[PDB]
DNA sequence: CCCCTAGCTTTAGCTATGGGGA
DNA sequence: CCCCTAGCTTTAGCTATGGGGA
């Protein structure tokens, strides 16, 4: 959920909207490849354990909302959905390969989304421990036991 | 600037919330300490091509807005402003080295900041090439050169 | 900005805070 | 969640989508 927890003391919250279009800017993201596209995309996301909170496309774009663990990076994401899904597409559609050099470019679009923590910044640093008394640990532990974690 | 573009060809605006606090949660983020701080996480910044937009501590902790390559990596720029600046810090101020084990803990709190891109991803859209024709070049060149980086 | 090579998956087709440069 | 080990910088003191587990 909207906020998570590293395997260790991590806590987190990165939502990116991630943006490329085909070669040339063209047109195949329909029908067929349109829908094969989102499900290869779906299964690098669950594999890399990217949460794809949204997700669509339109004709000569895809665009992707996801959370992303900070240590493992964004750009990581995106070199396996891409690289993936163009092996794939261009083998089950062969009109991707004859007409396109490749599926994608070399470039592609990201940026940041969320508001001003504020509170939830507040309640960071008023659960951190003070001290090693049995208080303080229970009282972090409740903290971050009660975070959203991303297994798989 | 709001939106940058990769040394290649990502255009990106990423934006991160950083904040990590002493050990124990120790007020110790004031005077000396908290000026020196300030100046070292500012030299590891420009160091790591990291745009501090804003900063600030405040007793027991150190507040960052800052813009990452986010073919960089975020960890990247905490690893080092809470690696060197414990090591210098507890180097210049022994107070810090005597009374505590290290001058952080292995946590951290991180959280994108930034809202939806709407106009901002059509024009990245409508500017892509959609053939090697000059006009096509011309607009594409036009647009990314017309976009902030960050060299150094 | 381009193209070239490394690096690694998808072993094709993508990224590398990559690199060098009429 | 903890602690251990390795990796890399700050060669101390931090992170690793790290690992294993009364």
């Amino acid at each position: 959920a909207v906020l998570y927890k590293s395997n260790h003391n991590v806590v987190y919250s990165c939502k990116y909207h991630i943006v490329w279009c085909p070669k040339y800017r063209r047109k195949v993201l329909v029908g067929a490849v349109e829908m094969r596209l989102k499900e290869i995309i779906q299964e690098v996301a669950k594999e890399l354990r990217v949460e794809i909170i949204e997700m669509q496309t339109d004709k000569d774009h895809i665009h992707i909302l996801a959370d992303i663990d900070p240590s493992f990076g964004v750009m990581k994401f995106i070199k396996t959905a891409k690289g993936r899904s163009s092996r794939i597409l261009r083998q089950e559609f062969n009109h991707l390969k004859t007409k396109l050099p490749t599926l994608w470019t070399n470039s592609c679009f990201i940026s940041t989304v969320g508001g001003a923590p504020l509170n939830v910044v507040k309640q960071y640093i008023e659960n951190q421990q003070n001290s090693n008394r049995p208080k303080q640990k229970e009282k972090w532990k409740s903290y971050v036991d009660n975070l959203q974690t991303k297994a798989l």
